[PDB]
């Protein structure tokens, strides 16, 4: 998530 690999992590 630190790298927005996901979009529902957070700022992604």
């Amino acid at each position: 998530c630190e790298l927005c690999c996901n979009p529902a992590c957070a700022g992604c």
